Order: structure tokens, then C-alpha cells, then sequence
């Protein structure tokens, strides 16, 4: 499947926060072999060095507008009729929700700017496209419309997926996002929230249709199930269950040949025709660069490179 990763350092907060006790190095890109490197050690034992490799590594530097400079290439190709899912992985407060929903700024919000500037660039060969999307999230594997029973219904003729009750708006111009994530708008950081949009083109005889799921997941991080009950045991559960079979299911699909677990998860399950096919997916790991978050830092960056395709590992 096509697939990449991407690992994205947010800037630290600073005199709360610090390095003290580790140390994250971020290579420059090698444009000879196509791929970008960093190496992770915990000062507890600095001679055990753990290096990752990823298809690009944004530091504290890289702001969002730098970000959707490699995103924008990815999500344009749904106006070709290429699904596209981008998944924000990592722990509470690594960054994933800043990465996709920062004002103007965050991936949502940029690829929609970006699909309305095609769209009417477009025009001038006599394309016609239309936008409507869905906001939804997926908490102990239950769908919830957030711009408010739900049936997923996968269309096997057309390899398309809608879900019943479930609002979808029109999207006329890029500033109308801003009534859907408003109206949208902790609980968001135990569930995976996905924006989906559908692109739908016309060429009065060409004919187009594309989605893209942009999903801002539930915290990885490791909670001890054996010490959690009641609903937040149930809650650790679902989660671990959730991102794990993601996990497995995006690694095999980089795999060069299988019995890909999609039925196993909620969200695999609703996304898989968007998996599948000439899909196209990117993984969008977050991590925080302080030594208080190191170790599931090094947990993030381990699941990171089980979902690098076979096409860099
Ligand atoms: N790239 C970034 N640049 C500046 N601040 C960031 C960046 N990423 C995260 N932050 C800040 O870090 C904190 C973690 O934010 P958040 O995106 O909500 O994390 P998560 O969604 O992973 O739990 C927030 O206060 C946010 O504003
Ligand atoms: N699976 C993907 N995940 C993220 N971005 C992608 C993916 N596939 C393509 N892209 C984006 O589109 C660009 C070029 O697409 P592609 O035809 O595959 O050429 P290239 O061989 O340079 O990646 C990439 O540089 C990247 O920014
Ligand atoms: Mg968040």
C-alpha cells in the first residue's frame, strides 16, 4: 500500500519542561537515500542509542504552515480521485490535536484552503467540484456525530463508505469549515476524531470522487489496565485494543503481499475502502521533546516504524 510516516517534534514549554535527562537528534533529510534520521538515549545509560528512520522528521522549528508544505502534496491528490487518510499519533499532549486543528493553521483547516484553491484552478479545464463532509468521533468503539443509531454502510459496487444519521454539510468555500468546526466544538483526548471529506468532481464527460479522512486519534499512551477500573478501565481497553489493531492493519498494508484484521477495530472497519486500493496513507507521529515524556516517546516511535511500509524498512 502506499504509505508513509512522518514524525513531528513539538517545540518545548518552556521552564516547565526540559532535556535534562535525554537527548532527541534530528538529522538533516538525505535527499541521496530519500528518508530522514534521528537518534533517541536516556542518560540513565547513554551508550544504548535507539535510531528511527521516517520519511520526514519536522523539529521545533518546523511550524504548521512548514508541515502542509510536504502535507498539500498528499491531500491534492483526492481531487484525482485518490482516497487519503493522515492519522495524528502519540500521547496526550504531544501535539496531535495542534497539528490538525490549529486555527488556519492546522492540517484540517490548510487542506481545505488548499483543495478550494485547486478546485478553482480547475475550472479553467471545465471541472466542476463539490465539497461535503462529516465530523465524527469514534469513543469505546462508538460512533458519535459531532455536528448533531449509526450503521456503517460499505458500498462494495462504488468501494465507498457512508454511515447512517450521521450530518454532512456542504462546503462552498474554504471559510465555511468554520461553522463545522464550531459547531464541533479531557474526553477528545480518549477518542479518535475524523474529518471527512468527499470530493466530488464533474467535467461537462469526466467524472471524479475522492475521500479524505483526516483523523486526530485517541492518547497512545501506556496506562496500566491491570491498575484502572470502571469506565475509564473500559476506556484504557478500547483504546489499546483500537490503536493496536491500527497498527497492525496499517503494517500489514506496507507488507509486499494476507488477512488484514479491518473487522477488528471501529475505525479500520469504517475506513478500510480509504486503506485500501491506490489509498493513500500518512502517518503522522507527534512527540513531545522533553526527558518527562521520553519513555513513551521511544513507545511512540517504536509504533511509528511498525507502521513504516516496506518501501523504506
Ligand atoms: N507544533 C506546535 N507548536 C506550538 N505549540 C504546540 C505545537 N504542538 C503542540 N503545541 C502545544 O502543546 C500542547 C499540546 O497540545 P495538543 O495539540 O492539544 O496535544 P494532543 O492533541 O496531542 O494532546 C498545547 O498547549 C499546544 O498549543
Ligand atoms: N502516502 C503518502 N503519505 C504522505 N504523502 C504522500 C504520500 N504519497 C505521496 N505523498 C506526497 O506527494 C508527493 C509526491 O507523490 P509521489 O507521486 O508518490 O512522488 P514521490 O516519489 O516523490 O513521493 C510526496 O513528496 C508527498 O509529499
Ligand atoms: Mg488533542
Amino acid at each position: 500500500g502506499n504509505i508513509r510516516v512522518y514524525c513531528r517534534i513539538r517545540p518545548a514549554l518552556k521552564n516547565l519542561e526540559n532535556s535534562d535527562t535525554s537527548l532527541i537528534n534530528v538529522n538533516e533529510f538525505d535527499d541521496n537515500s530519500g528518508v530522514q534520521s534521528m537518534e533517541v538515549t536516556k542518560i540513565q545509560n547513554t551508550a544504548q542509542v535507539h535510531e528511527f528512520k521516517f520519511d520526514k522528521i519536522f523539529d521545533q522549528q518546523d511550524t504548521n504552515v512548514d508541515v502542509f508544505k510536504e502535507v498539500g502534496q498528499l491531500v491534492q491528490s483526492s481531487l484525482d480521485g485518490y482516497n487519503v487518510c493522515i492519522f495524528a499519533y502519540g500521547q496526550t499532549g504531544s501535539g496531535k490535536t495542534f497539528t490538525m486543528l490549529n486555527p488556519g493553521d492546522g492540517i484540517i483547516p490548510s487542506t481545505i484552503s488548499h483543495i478550494f484553491n485547486w478546485i478553482n484552478k480547475l475550472k479553467t479545464k471545465g471541472w466542476d467540484y463539490k465539497v461535503n463532509c462529516e465530523f465524527i468521533e469514534i469513543y469505546n468503539e462508538n460512533i458519535v456525530d459531532l455536528l448533531r443509531k449509526h450503521e456503517i454502510r460499505h458500498d462494495q459496487e462504488t468501494k465507498t463508505t457512508t454511515i447512517t444519521n450521521v450530518t454532512s454539510c456542504k462546503l462552498e468555500s474554504e471559510e465555511m469549515v468554520e461553522i463545522i468546526l464550531k459547531k464541533a466544538n479531557e474526553h477528545s483526548s480518549a477518542s479518535h476524531s475524523i474529518f471527512i471529506i468527499h470530493l466530488s468532481g464533474s467535467n461537462a464527460g469526466a467524472h471524479s470522487y475522492g475521500t479524505l479522512n483526516l483523523v486526530d486519534l485517541a492518547g497512545s499512551e501506556r496506562i496500566n489496565v491491570s491498575q484502572v477500573v470502571g469506565d475509564r478501565l473500559r476506556e484504557t481497553q478500547n483504546i489499546n485494543k483500537s490503536l493496536s489493531c491500527l497498527g497492525d492493519v496499517i503494517h500489514a498494508l506496507g507488507q509486499p503481499d494476507r488477512h488484514i484484521p479491518f473487522r477488528n477495530s471501529k475505525l479500520t472497519y469504517l475506513l478500510q475502502y480509504s486503506l485500501t486500493g491506490d489509498s493513500k496513507t500518512l502517518m503522522f507521529v507527534n512527540i513531545s521533546p522533553s526527558s518527562s515524556h521520553i519513555n513513551e516517546t521511544l513507545n511512540s516511535l517504536r509504533f511509528a516504524s511498525k507502521v513504516n511500509s516496506t518501501r523504506l524498512v
